[PDB]
């Protein structure tokens, strides 16, 4: 048991709510919560942008000491780095920009980086201003995370025409 509420199973193991994920993380205060994130971990829009603006800029400073020491993540990649005040952990993961030209193959290797995680508070990688279609994108979550994975879908339409067009 849990302390995720008002979410729809769609999976054994992956479950989808409309919700901001930063209010989301707010208030389950969960073990690891991911951030759409780019190489650069640059967290200006997006997910990104809302969840450093969530720490009061604390993600982008950390971040920023993170890339000073080891350079960009590829894409695909991942790093786990502090929750601040919105979980335990972030686990800063590099889907594939589709407005980059990036490789949408690479969304899988994104996703694999989930079952590292027994619990995840996530967005659909690749979404929003990332650019790949987000019906694809929890397609290949469900075809890849085997770990329990919360999905906050912040657009209520969006949230509905993925429900209504799942497999
Ligand atoms: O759902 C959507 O509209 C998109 C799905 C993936 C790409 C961007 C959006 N991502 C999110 N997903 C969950 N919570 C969120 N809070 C947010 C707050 C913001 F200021 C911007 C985006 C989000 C966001």
């Amino acid at each position: 048991v849990n302390s995720f509420s008002g979410y729809l199973k769609l999976t054994d193991n992956v479950y989808i709510k409309n919700a901001d994920i930063v209010e989301e993380a707010k208030k389950v205060k969960p073990t690891v919560v991911v951030n759409a994130a780019n190489v650069y971990l640059k967290h200006g829009g997006g997910v990104a942008g809302a969840l450093n603006k969530a720490t009061n800029n604390a993600m982008q400073v950390e971040s920023d000491d993170y890339i000073a020491t080891n350079g960009p993540l590829k894409v695909g990649g991942s790093c786990v780095l502090s929750g601040h005040n919105l979980a335990k952990h972030c686990l800063h993961v590099v889907g594939p920009n589709v407005n980059k030209g990036e490789d949408i193959q690479l969304l899988k290797s994104a996703y694999e980086n989930f079952n590292q995680h027994e619990v995840l508070l996530a967005p659909l990688l690749s979404a929003g201003i990332f650019g790949a279609d987000p019906i694809h994108s929890l397609r290949v979550c469900v075809d890849t995370v085997r770990t329990n994975v919360y999905l906050a879908v912040f657009d209520k339409n969006l949230y509905d025409k993925l429900v209504s067009s799942f497999l």
